[PDB]
């Protein structure tokens, strides 16, 4: 075992000493192509915050 365990199927697991990097990934992922992650997300947050 050299890699981050998928664990039933595709799912989160970021605790791993490969996902304590692969973590580093997925953050980078959300501060490279992000700007949808504050727009459709608030988009998001208004279209379903009715009030």
């Amino acid at each position: 075992m050299e890699q981050a365990p998928e664990d039933q199927g595709p799912q989160r697991e970021p605790y791993n000493d490969w996902t304590l990097e692969l973590l580093e990934e997925l953050k980078n992922e959300a501060v490279r192509h992000f700007p949808r992650i504050w727009l459709h997300s608030l988009g998001q947050h208004i279209y379903e915050t009715y009030g």
